[PDB]
């Protein structure tokens, strides 16, 4: 069995690239704010960058974002950017290749659900003058690094109901046919009824999510951290609640 | 204000297209069947029609649906389907569809679709904008689309939203855009809503109650007075099957109120 934790990414100093997936709503970017705030507290620097048509990474710390990277507020080792790159992703590859040449120690990917996650896969295994080898070729480096198990994971984010968990069953297996590492999934809001406390609701609540976790720990137990995050009774906003909230990700909530 | 039900929407009976959209996980699945299941019951036929490139409807109804409309196991009335349509093209195959489907015989359709960002680029694109006789015969069809999403009698979005800070801000970023391109909306559907049981003290159940409620308030304040606001209920398990589906649907008509 697996430390219930993320110690393992903080350790694991190669990784380059760290990706976090997930059905929509089930707290992709709270994760990844939160992951990287516990990285930035162990590298020499760390890049959020959120690829979101939309952003709600400058939603989630009350700060502008752009395509420009900046220092988060609060912290002189973080940063984060918001951007928008059969070829809606040949743009996508680029920005990784820039990006990959800029000095940042880590990088925390946030992402469009695994509809353009999973498409941009499905990209280097169908594609099979010197412009048509000079872009494969760019995008057979790229591919190697997703393979590098030492450069790049992904993180699972899902939540105790069966569509989300369903999903993450589906990607660790793409992953897995890809050749790409995960190790690490991510059980979002939790229901920790409070002891002593009996609530029909709370109780019944419990007890659903229950058999869901029993599952997922049969199943990833032994090859994946299965972190467990308790749902909060305010959403996860501004530097102060995320770095609490990431607290846990590393040291297991048990009450 | 306004009666926070659907009822006008079983009442309005030229609606052709009733476009489901919200932030991702908020319930916009869930309550496009729902919402089917109800008109199904004051229609002649009522088709559903996903383009998640996930299979949420099938799983949703636990039947295999597909590209090929079929009858709802249970229903003699409900069908569904579940297709795949710069990002141009694609926005113009997404016009295909929604062509194709508009000539079949089913009076009204509730699409499910993705989060904002998804059906929006396309809405971009019109204004933006012996074979070229297809060029052509293109923008014709781009022509009946946009007419008819600005058509009032023939099509409404529903927004669906949770009580949390994200999801109010989309929704009302969305209601705007609508305005903005003209496709009418007036539904909003407060999914999720923890309602704690009446003489039950809990700490988390009040607090959480607490902080909801200071957004639906909200709600409520500003588009109470042109749009419907419908209040789900949490459930304890997850809405799937005809049977729990039904159940649900009926919230959406009649209002949920348990003693406060
Ligand atoms: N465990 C938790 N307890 C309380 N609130 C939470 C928790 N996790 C996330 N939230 C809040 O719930 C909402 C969803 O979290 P968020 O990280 O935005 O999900 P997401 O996967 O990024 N959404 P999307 O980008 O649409 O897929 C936000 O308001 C968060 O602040
Ligand atoms: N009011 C409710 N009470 C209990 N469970 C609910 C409720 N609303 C939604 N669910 C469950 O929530 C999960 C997601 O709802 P769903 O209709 O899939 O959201 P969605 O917006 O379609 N997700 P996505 O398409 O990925 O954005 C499913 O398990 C539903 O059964
Ligand atoms: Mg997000
Ligand atoms: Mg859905
Ligand atoms: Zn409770």
């Amino acid at each position: 069995s697996m430390e219930p934790t993320l110690q393992s990414i903080l350790d694991q100093r190669s990784l380059r690239w760290i990706f976090v997936g997930g059905k929509g709503g089930v707290g992709k970017t709270t994760t990844s704010c939160s992951l990287a705030i516990q990285l930035a507290k162990v590298r020499r620097s760390v890049l959020l960058l959120s690829t979101d048509p939309a952003h709600n990474l400058s939603d989630a710390f009350s700060q502008k974002f752009g395509k420009e990277a900046r220092l988060v507020e609060g912290f002189d080792n973080l940063y984060a950017m918001e951007i928008d790159p059969i070829d809606e992703a040949m743009s996508f590859a680029e920005v990784l290749k820039q990006v990959n040449s800029l000095s940042y120690e880590t990088i925390v990917f946030d992402t469009a659900p695994t509809g353009h996650t999973l498409r941009f896969l499905q990209f280097p295994t169908v594609l099979e003058m010197e412009k048509l080898d000079s872009l494969r070729v760019t995008i057979s480096e790229v591919n190697a690094q997703f393979k590098d198990e030492r450069l790049t994971t992904f993180v699972c984010v899902c939540i105790p109901e069966f569509l989300s968990l369903y999903e993450t069953e589906r990607m660790i297996q793409e992953l897995a046919n890809y050749g790409i590492d995960t190790h690490c999934i991510v059980v979002n809001q939790l229901l920790f009824p409070k002891p002593g406390s009996d609530c029909e609701q709370c109780t019944a609540r419990r007890r659903m999510q229950k058999k869901y976790l029993d599952q997922i720990e049969e199943l990833y137990d032994e090859e994946f951290n299965v972190v467990k995050m308790p749902l909060l009774v305010e959403e996860v906003r501004g530097k102060e609640r995320l770095e609490k909230f990431s607290e846990m990700l590393i040291k297991p909530f048990v009450p």
